[PDB]
C-alpha cells in the first residue's frame, strides 16, 4: 500500500 514508515536509516 502506502510507504508510511519505511526506510528510516541515516
Amino acid at each position: 500500500g502506502n510507504h508510511w514508515a519505511v526506510g528510516h536509516l541515516m
